């Protein structure tokens, strides 16, 4: 788990969702 | 679990909800 | 599990869905 | 699991599904 | 598992749909 430049993410089960219009 | 630059996040279960419109 | 650039991301079973329309 | 420029996504099992129109 | 530029994904199982219209 190594982040070094920006807009880095890093998790397990990391769900994601976007915004629905 | 190492972060250098900003807009960085590390978390495992860390979910994420957009804004909806 | 390693990150130079941005707009990277690294978890297992990081479900991700995009923005309806 | 080595990322080194950006828009790389490494993870088992990540689905992903793009925004409907 | 290695990337090097961008726009690169590995992980199995990953599937991946695209944005119908």
């Amino acid at each position: 788990v190594f982040n070094n430049c920006s807009e880095v993410q890093i998790g397990n089960y990391n769900s994601l969702v976007a915004p629905p219009r």
